[PDB]
Order: structure tokens, then sequence, then C-alpha cells
């Protein structure tokens, strides 16, 4: 059956790639993304952010919104070849908008520098480098090749120069989740050019397993701070869910080791097995604390790991209270339950696996 | 009878040109446009937009407001010779205001360039080139002749240089409706100077019939993107209504072919044949989705095509809930149902046909 | 008797000059104008507009507020010699405040220039030139003589250089009412210096009788636009009332010709002959449309023309619903019915005739 | 007895100097003035006006607030020697704050000049010159001696240059009350240095008795305007009360002459002799019109003239409806009835007489 | 456990011995560190989102950051597993303290463009103590150059003044702000083996002559060197803060006045279960003025080892503030004063300013 308040079955979402068609509700999300002049997020390459003003997206989170849209569009390209030209066009726009000062300008306003790419700031330039790669996989266009080579060399050189494996975001803030994106961006560059930038990944997976994970609980600590050597002593569900999802595309064995322990630690099954919600940290019964993204990031992880049961449970918790409706063949939510809501449900519904995106066949 | 909340019969609007007089409610709209110091839209040539601030007109849509007023005024000049001097004065102001940075400045704010005319941006300069032509047909004034020749040569050269037939708006955004205006502006230049810029029209009508239209449904796709070759895979009522209305003035056979199919696809007759409302896309029962202009643009198409029944039905849907009143011989609407409301009802009530404007007798 | 909500009889207002005393309510208006530190309009020469902020006076209309106060004060000087020194002091302040950028700055904000006097802008500099003259008639002070000569020569030279008789306001906007003030300012300069700048008046009265008036209806068209020669094809009561009032001081025969026709066209007597209200244009029953000044400007015209009956009727319409009260010997209105309310009722109550102000005896 | 809503008896206020102690409520006012970090008026020398922002004090009136606090503090120094060091410290701050541009900057914003001291502006620099003097009488400090000599010489030279006796405020605005302060400041300089700047006072008292006072009513006209010779033809209670209070310190005979006539003209005793309120002008029954300070300035005059009965009557009108309370040994009013409320009640409660302040013994 | 309290007074006082913070202190550290962008200790940036959300007035941000820092230095001493974290938070505390949002009132008031060069001890005293506590906790020489520069400015300015200490605003002398400056010299001396603290004896002599009422054990509000004036009101928050800091330099001084301070200002109520603190004399009203007398006295009670008064004050302060833990993170629905979560944090963990001085190295 179709549980109440849902738009399509878990069977339907997982069958999209095989049926070579997106579900009607994913098509209605692409319509929200592309249809109305000026105010749709993928209307033009311009430095126009009307779509994010209307959703009340905080400035600091727009970079994550654009990136999550981009990762979803790369899966749409793989699902339906008739939509691959459209997905490529949207990715062109995603890259253009990602480079606008509205998106990266927090870096300058906080006093960290005038150039968002030259040093640090992996939370921005990791996502940008992955988007450059996914654009070229999807389209075969060399439009951003020069910028892509420049940013990839910056990421490689900065990893090589650091005593810890990886790159900080704000100075003296190290986040595994933001590093995972940077490392995946090196895999994609290597797939495009036959280079071996991804070689640095082994050292990184060794490093994050020493100080930054609780292996019994299958959960990463919130953050690391190289100057003091401090690890914030709380484990984080959203941090772990995101990291495991991306690492599965580079070292599947790593994510398969920790995933069942991650679920025991954080996932609460309820309503006689029909629903699930995710605790953000230990020592609490409360779901979706902190940034409120544990359930939505776990939905993406469930998709990456092929876990239909947990996917169905999480989507039954997340989607119905958001009261989705289709108006003029376009998807809207009356009560989005978190930041980045339509972005993450879109991405989770279409996600083909970061592994599959790496191996994407040419046009 | 006169249906309730309407100001004049469909017979009266269609009879204006023959009776050589505008209806009282059209005269009351011209009064709103011209009467009150400072706050009327056609008060002066200055870069003053108080009239648009009071209507809460979004910046990006002011260019369309001024242009629609201009197209209406050109029909007023043809209807009533006693109003032709007034119409000419308002068109002078329309051109002046259209050149103010408040109107075109989105082009610079989005990062596309400091000059709105030199390349691309046909959604602005197409309307501006048509207004230059209509000003000169109405008045016989050579005030803008030099600017008109310069912009016409830019449009001609840009068409000749493109591998696709026509000109983009934002870079890599191609809209048939905005191109239709550019092509009509070449017909008007040709009428004024005995040139053959309109020769490029055949190639354009061939091109938009290959990839950009669904001929069974008589409906254009939303947009085309030359870099990717992508066509947004949704059909658009407002896009089609506007395009067919303008093309009818250049190749009437083209619009006559698609019009009946356009009506089957999008038009919903309701209230026992008294009213009509227009769906914006396929796969929905919802009227006036998207930008919300399908009904109002179809009202203009009905006028262009001489379809009194559909004109009457659409106006019975649009005008009454907007609660029009005449106060001190000046027309206002308490609840305009869309953007550009008074502009499009004005234009639809007076529209003599784009063909007739081309053949306008001298003063 | 004294109708309800009125403060004094029409007989009393018309008798003030003969009794050599203003009525107590006019004295209470002078107190509003002069009494309270900082917030009274005539507190100081400074560029301080607290009095206009408290009345919510729109920026563009402050120049008209100051001017109307000034015209009233010139009549106060003529009515009561004991108040002539005070009236002169208020006129000093009126001239100073008129020259503040808060007052003329719209000229620069609209993009027309950085100097409000060098060319055009007669709606500002006409009023300023008349105020310079009235200040010197009232006081005998040579304080502004140099500025007065400079501005009078600018107005004279600009009239001489124009192919039409007079001067525009905004570029290509000609208003008879604003020109009437400029021409009267030349009569006043001539009275002060024995010059013949007023000679240009004959050509102006000839010109405004050809194209700008409807002689059967005794009413001026809204405006004239010299580039196109277009006349906005609506007649205006406030335009006509103001123009006839000022022209009566230069060519009384002209205003006497049109006044009875003006009243038939626009004035509605109601409440069994006790009240009157003025239509702003033709083809309406609605009173005080447009800027909403037709009744108040007609009150001043009735005073200028010596029409006690119409004066009484208009004041019975205007004053009572405004709910005037005297607090601490100072006049206030709870519900002013229009812009410039206290200014125009003040001016109409004291107005000695523009002819009489011209012939003002020395101090 | 102690009337209801009062904090201390008139007997207690008048006995403070003799008992060498301020009343508890005066001590609680000094606490409001000095206690809370940042937001108390006498917190620091800085250009910080948080205390005046919280009381919503209009910018133009801050100069008067600081000055009235200063005059009160000079009496506190005389009443209680244990508080004289504190009073001196507060006067140091009063002088510093008085010199901040927030306080004098209206002079520049109005266009009268960039220097508030060089010419005119006696409403500011009169108060500043008196404060320099009172600071030095109270403390013996030579901190401001150089500035004090410079400003005293400016005042002396400007009096000597004027054809009328005294100095204008805004150009062409002469106020007796603001002049009275300037003249008293010369008496204080003379007491400090054995000079004879006060010699100019005889000519000033002769001048203000000719044109500026109504001798029958014992009341000064609102203001004088030297360029026109105009006297605003209304008498002013607050103007007269302030002037007589200050003149009593220089020529007691002058104030004793007019005081009984001032009370007949303006003071209304009510509630069977228990209360009094003061009319601001003639030809009204309304109390505290205009700036609303007639009652509070008359309270200070009653104190200066030793009139316990009128002091008690006015304080019974002013204090109770203001709903005073002491919280944490600090005085507040829930409903202050006028501008400068706590400042003027403070000053009136402590005022030792301007004569006594002149004769202040050294520390 | 009284209702609306989160932990017993026994639990807070036992933290150092148990080498663990209580769960509610851990939940305060989580509020301080957990959520991206909006948590106060998220980054070194000149970003004040955390203080915008708490509606912290500009002039008081400097005190918020400093009180967090003093609490974190005690956390380092209580739980060695949290000492690296506390060091990281102190790094951020110092960075944020140097942002113009924090010190910029000095320039807006017209006193100067440099907040460190002269005067302004209410700012640079706290900053100099934070530089010291950062280096005690971490061993990091990151700020050593700035710390030496500011310490030498404070020493030279004390040496130049005819009164013992340094003004805040020009001609405003506050004992509480000076107490911090002097303690910052003790910490510099502990780090470098210098004798800047030598100036302390003259300072304790001076504040006992004119600035205290010894019968009432209470300091006057402020002193003004140009006039020699002492504002003639005694202040509870002024005294509580000063006695707490002086206890770390001259314990005998604070032990002399503490019992008299309590008689003068502290009101025990609700049958001995609660206490609240009068801000001045001649009033029955509690927590007048800046409203910090009760919260500063809670810190003093902790410094002086007075469990009974600590329990009484916390029973007055915490329950009406309606604390709750959501997702292992502490919030208060109705904070009863400025700097509420900052001062309850500091009072719950405070090991004594003496103990912080003697902090064992990394």
């Amino acid at each position: 059956e179709l549980p109440p308040g849902r738009l399509a079955t878990t069977e339907d979402y997982f069958a999209q790639q095989a049926k070579q068609a997106v579900t009607p509700d994913v098509m209605a999300q692409l319509a929200y993304m592309n249809y109305i002049d000026f105010i749709s997020p993928f209307y033009s390459r311009g430095c126009s952010f009307e779509a994010w003003e209307l959703k009340h997206t905080p400035q600091r989170v727009i970079k994550y919104s654009i990136a999550f849209y981009a990762y979803g569009l790369a899966s749409v390209a793989l699902i339906d070849p008739k939509l691959r030209a459209l997905a490529g066009h949207d990715l062109d726009i995603a890259v253009s908008k990602m480079k606008c000062k509205r998106v990266w300008g927090d870096w300058e306003e906080d006093g960290f520098g005038t150039d968002p790419i030259e040093k640090e700031n992996i939370m921005y330039k990791g996502h940008l480098n992955l988007m450059y790669g996914l654009y070229q996989l999807v389209t075969g266009s060399r439009r951003y090749e020069a910028e892509h080579a420049h940013l990839t060399r910056i990421i490689h050189d900065e990893i090589a120069a650091n005593p810890f494996a990886g790159i900080v975001s704000e100075p003296d803030n190290y986040f595994v989740q933001c590093n995972s994106v940077a490392y995946l961006s090196l895999w994609v560059y290597d797939r495009l050019h036959g280079t071996d930038y991804r070689a640095a990944t082994r050292a990184w997976l060794d490093f994050i397993q020493k100080d930054l994970i609780d292996p019994e609980r299958g959960a990463f600590y919130l953050s690391y701070h190289p100057e003091s050597g401090a690890v914030k002593p709380w484990i984080s569900a959203y941090t772990t869910a995101w990291t495991l999802a991306m690492v599965h595309g580079m070292d599947p064995a790593f994510s398969e080791r920790y995933y069942p322990r991650f679920k025991q630690t954080f996932v609460e099954v309820y309503d006689e097995g029909r629903k699930a919600r995710v605790r953000e940290t230990a020592g609490t019964d409360d779901a979706d604390g902190g940034v409120g993204l544990a359930s939505a990031f776990t939905l993406l992880l469930a998709r990456e790991m092929g876990d239909q049961q947990l996917f169905d449970q999480l989507l039954n918790h997340l989607e119905p209270p958001a009261k989705p409706s289709i108006v003029s063949a376009s998807l809207r939510y009356e009560h989005p339950g978190s930041l980045l809501f339509d972005e993450l449900l879109f991405l989770a519904k279409v996600h083909a696996g970061f592994g599959a995106l790496l191996r994407m066949p040419p046009p």
C-alpha cells in the first residue's frame, strides 16, 4: 500500500533507475526547481537569490542548498537520459550561483579573508570542487575545466602541507563531513583526467578512525581543532550520517563496518515499526536536536546503503507532517520540518549512490 | 445584458475602432495613467517610478508594465484620432522610462554586463526596439530614429551570428515569447524605412516549429538552452498565448493553425459557458499557475484572433473579482488578481491587432 | 447666525481689512504658526522641518505649504499694521526655509539637475521669486534684493528664449498654474524697481487662451507638453481655480470672463444652498478627485473674485468636518480633509486680492 | 501634614540648607543621576547619551536637561558639604557632556555654522558659560578656566557690538530668558576674577523693561526679532518665570516689582487653595500650553522668591499624577507630565537662590 | 533536590574531587559548543550570532566572554579529559574579545581608537586575565607577545598614577575592574617568574583607606581621581566581585570583610531555604541597579566555600529561570538578569581564583 501523507512508495523511488523514469513527485520537484520566471532556484546563471529569500534560507546554508540540489540532479541524469540535458543545464546554473558572493561572502564578513578558495574553507570549496566534477561527468562540457584543475590542485597541495589528514573550514575547525566531500571531489577529478589525487584517501580514512570516531558506537565526534588537539566530546548523528554516505562511494567496506552500530546508537524505530526518527547525540531521548538534520541526513545514508526498511520508516516520519501538495504540476510543502527540507528529500528520493555517480557513463 | 461587475460589453470593446471612440472605462484607464501629479505612471519623462512603487510592481516586471502600456497606447492612436496626440506623448514617456536604470538595471545587478543593449537581453531590448518603432508610427517624430537604427542593427547582426534562430535573454536562456517581440520590431522598422530585416522571420518560424512546439497540443515548451540543447519539458500557456498573438501579425496562418489546439489543451470553460480560465501547463486542473498570467495573456490572444466568445468568458473570470470602480472619471481595481493586471486588461480592451499597428496610417 | 463647526462669519473675514484687525481664529492660526519653540513652522530661519514632519506633509508639497503661508502673511501685513512687523519676520523665515534642500531637493533626486533655479522647475522658483517680492513689499528690507534680481532675470530670459510663452516645471511639462505665479512675480519686481518685466504677460495671456483653455467651459486643460505640442485632454478645477485667482491680479477682465463658466462646469451647490463642493474634472459627480484641492483652491478664487456666497458655501463644506479647536489660544484641526489644509483655509480667510498686495503701501 | 502622592513637606525642602542635609527623595534623585552603570546621566565624561535616549529627550532640549541638572548640583554643594565633592564631579561631567556634538549639533544641522560658540547661539553658550562658572565656584578647579575666559570675552564683545542689549539665539531670534543666563554667567565670572563684565546688566534691565515686557501684566512677550523690530505679540509664562528667577540673583528689586503681577496674570489656584497650575499665555483658561513648562518654571520661581505657599500648591499639582516611587534607594516617575520633569522638580527642591550660588563660600 | 534545581550543592562542590563536571554543567558546555554558527564558541570569527539571540547589550558582551573564560579555566582543573576542549574555547574567547563589536563602545564614546593604549581597565583587565588563563590551561604561546605588551602597559600605567590602579572611562575608578587587572599580574608572574604582582600591597592598602566602609564590609560604587570624590553609596555587586577576586591574592582581606558583607546585604528568607541580595543600603529591594548582586554573591559564596549561602542563592536564582535540557543542551526560559547563564555556569564550576593560579601545567 501507500502510507498516509506520502506521494509514492519506497519500491517506486528505488525502481526509478531500472524503469529509466523519475516518479511524478520528483518530476514536480524538478518543476518547482525550473518553472516560474525569476523566482525559481534554477531560472538563470545570475547572482539572483529570490528563490532562497522566499524559503527564508539563512545565508550560511545557501551553499549547502545549491550543493544538495546539484547531487540530486547528477542522479536524475543517471535515472532518465531524456532529462540528462536538463540536469546538465541545472548543474551549469548550480556552479554559477555557487560562485556568487551572496553564497561564499560569510568567509569575508567573519574576517577570514577576501578569497574563499585560496586557503581553508573546505565547507565551501569541497562542495564547489565536487560540483565542477559532477557538471563535467553529466555534460562532457570543458566550461569549468580550468577552474576545476586550479581548485583540485589547491585541495591536493593543502592536504600535503597539513600535519593532520585533510583541510579545516573556519581556521582551527576540522569537520569530517566537509572533508569527505573534498576527498570524493578528488575521486571525480581522477575519473575525468586519469590522475591519482585520490591516493591521499587511505591516510585520511586511517586518521579519522584514530581520534575522530567512537568505533563501538559507529559515530564521529562533532569536530576536531588542530591548534589544541581538542575533539569536542559529543558524538553527532548528522555528522556521521553524511560522512558514512560519502565514504561508501570511496571505501564501501568502511561504511558497512560502522552503519549497523550507527543505527543502534542513534535510530529510534516507533509506531509498531512503521516510522523512525534519529537522535542527534548521546545522553538524550530527543530526536533531531542541534541543527535538526539527523533524520534527513540518515534518509540519504539509508538510500546510499540500500536500506529500504529504514528509508521507508524515516520518510514516514519526515514527509506527512510537512503536508506536501502538487499545484500546477509543481511540488510545495506547507510545513517543512527543518532547513534544507525540499533539497534533502529530493536528493534522498533520487540518490543513485556516490559510487554510481563516479562511474557515470558518458553522454 | 451586461454581466455583473463588468464595465462594458465585448461588442463595445470590439466596436471601438469602427466607432472611432474608446469606451468610457478605457478613457478612465487613460485618466489613471495621466491625471494625478507625481504618482501617475505617465506624469513625466523622468526616472521617477512612484506609480510602480504604489502598485508594488516587482523591479524585474516594470519593463513589461511600460511595454504593455505602450502597445495599448499604439492601438488607442489608431482607434481615436482625437487621442492620437495624447497616445504619442505617453509613448515618448514610455520610451524615456524604459531607458532608466531602475528598469534595465537587473542586467547589471545579476552580473551579466553594464550595457543592457550590446548583447543578449532580448527580453528587455526586444520590447524597447518595438516601442521605438510604435512611437515613430504614432507621432512621425524622428526623436529616437538614431537609437532605433542602432538597436535594430544589433538585433539583426546577433540573429545572423547565432546557430539557432533568434537571441537569448539571460545568457543560455532562449524564450520564444521574447524573440517574437524582437522579430515584430524588425517588421515595424521595415515599414518605416523600406528595409528587409523581416526576411529572417521565415528561418525563425521554421526553427520554433522543429524543437520548441508540441504541434498536436498547439503549445510551446517553457524555454530552450543552446549550450546544453535542453528544452524544459513542460508546455506553457502564457508563453504560447503571447507568442501566437505576436506571430499572428507576421504570419497569421501560423497562429490560425495552432490556436484551436491551444484552446483544447489549456482553456477551461465553466459556469454554464459564461466564464473561462486558463491552465498554465499540462497534468493539472489548476488555473493560472506559474507566473499567473495564462488567463490575461489568453485574453489578449482572443482579441488578436477575433474570438469574441472566449474574450467575453475570460473577462467575466478576470474583471469582476478585481472589483473595478471609476472615481472622478479615473479607473482603479480594489483586488487585482495578478501582476500587470491593469496593463493587460487595458491592452486587451483596445488591441487593434499587431498587423493593424504595422499598417498604421500616418498622422 | 454662525453655522455649526465654523469659527467666524463670512462677513467677519471680508470685514478684517476695513476693521484693521484679524479675527480671533486667524490670530490663533498665527499662534500655531509662531508660538511653540522648535516645532512651530515659523520658529527659525534654519533647515528644520519638525512642523511639517508632525503634519505628515509629503516632501514634494512642502514648497507649496511655505508659499501659501507666505501669501497669507502678505495679506495679514495689509489687514493689521500692528502685525506687519511680525508678518515680515515670518516672510524672512518663509524665504530662508524655501531655499533649504529638504524643500527643492526632489529636483536633484528625480535626476533633473543639482541647481533648482538655473533652468526649468518653475513650480519651485516661481513661488520663490514671488516670495522674495512679497518679503520686500511688506518689510522694505533689501536682504534678498541681489538673489531676487538674479532669479527675476533668469525667469525673464527663459521666457524670452522659449518658443512657447512661459517656462516648464519638469522637462517637457508645462502647467498654467505654476506659470501664473512666475508672471505675478514679475509684476511684484516691477512695482519694487520701476522695471517692465511684466510686459511679457500679454503674450502669455494670448497663448493660454489659444490652446490651453476650453472657453465655453471656462476651464484649463491639465497640462501642455511643448516637444509634442500635446495637451492632456482633461480639464482641471484646481488648475483653473489657482490660475484665475492669480491672473485676476494682472488682468482682472480675463478672470471675470471665465469665472461664471468655471462655476457652472465644476461647482456643485448642495444642502439647500448652505454648502458647495467642487468636481476636479468633467464626466463625474465625485467632488475633490485627483490631488483633492479643487474645493480649497476655489475657496481662494471666491475670495479673490469677492464672491461671499460661494466662499461661505465652500467653507461650510471644508471646515466643520475638519473639527477645528482652539487650545492655549492656538488653532488645530483634528481631521484635515486634504493636503495643505490649514495653509489654504488661512490664505482664503485673510486674502486681500493679488491686486491689493501689488499696490501694498510702504511701511 | 504631607499631602497624598508627595514625598516630603515644603517645610523639609526649604529647611535642607539649615539642616545641612538633602531630603531622602533628593538623595534618591542623586542616586538615579549617578548609580547605574552606562545608563545613568552622570556615569562618565563621554559622548554617551543613553540616559536621554531612555527618557526620549528630544535632541534640542538635552542642552537644557544638562544645564538644569548642573544648577541643582550647585545648590546641593551649598546644602551638604559631605556631597560637595560629588556635586563637583557631576558638574565636571555636565560641562564635558554639554560640549558633545549630540548636544550643540542642531546649530550645524540647521545651517547656522560649524562652531557653536563664535557668534549668536546664546541659548547654548549662555548655559555653558554659567556651568563653567558654577563648576569653578563648587570645586576651585582651574580645569576649564581658559575656555571660561574665552567664552566670557565672546559674550562681552558681542553685547558691546549689538544695538539692542544682549545676544540672539538663532540669527534674528532674541529670547530674554536665554539672555538672563548669559548675564548671570558674567556675575559668576566677576565673582571668580574680580572683573566688571556684569556692568552691562544695567543697560540690559533698562532695555527689557522698554519694549519686551507688558508692565500691567508683569509678563514678557515671547520673543524679539531685531532685523524687523517685531515683538511676537503674546505674553509667555515660562519665558517670564525663568527670566524673573535668574534676574532675582542680579537685581532682586526687579523681580520683586513684577512677581505679584506675574502671579495674577498666569497662576490659577484651585482645589480650595491646595493646588495651582500656570497658564502659558493670555486669552485662555488652559494650563501648561505651548512647551508645557509654565507650572514647572513657576515652581522654580516660587523657590527663588521664597514663596512657600505657591511652591506647595504647584508641587501638589505636578508631583502626585507623575506617580513617583523609590526603588533600591533611587527615584523614578511612572508618568512625567512634561519635558525636563525630573530635572526641574530636582532643581526646584534644592534651589538655594542664584544670589546664594554667587556668594558660595570656597571649599 | 529542591524543585526547579538540576543538581545538589554537594554535587557542584564535589566536581573537582570526583574529576567530573555534573550533567547540567556538561549540558551548558554543549549549549556553548554544539550547534553550527549560532553557538558562542563555534569559531574565532567576529561573528556574534549567539549574543544577538540572547539580546546581550553591546556594552556587556566583554563581561559575557570573560565570565565564560573564567568558568572554562575551572572546567580545565575539574576534568582533565575536558582540558583540551576548555583550551579551545579559551582560544575563541580571546579572539572574540579582540573584535570591534566587543571593545568598540570605547571609540563610539569618543575616548580613543585604540582600546588598550591607556585607561579602559574594564576591558583590558579582563582581556589580560584571559590571555593568562589561556596559556595556563593550554601551554600555547599563541598570544604571548600581546600578553607581554598588555601586561607592561598595565604595570607602567599603575606606576604613573598617584592613586593605586587604573581608571576605566577617564576619571572613573572601579575597584572591581582593578581587582581583575591585579589578578592578571599574578597570572603573568606565575607564567614567567616576574614580580608585577608586587604592586598589589599598595593597592590593597589604598582601597581600604577611602573606597571601603569597613564596619559594613562594603565598597563605595566608584572613585573619581580629578575631584577625589567617592560616590557615597555602597554596592553589593561591586563588593561581591572584588572580594571574590581579592581572595585569590590576599585571602585574609576577603575573610575579614565577608561576614560583614553578608550582614549588610544578604536577606535569608523562606525559612532558611533561599537568599537574595540588596544592591545598596537604605532599601529592602533585592537586585536593584544592574541586577547582579545575587549572581555575583553566588560566585563569592563559591570562592569563600560557603555551601549554605550558595544553596540559598541558587534556590532563589535557578527555579524561576525555568531551566530545561533538550538534546543534552541547557536552556533557561526566563533568565532573571543580564549574564545569567554565564554567571550560573561560572558559580557552579568555580575552583577558586587561588586554585587557577596554582593550575598544574600541561
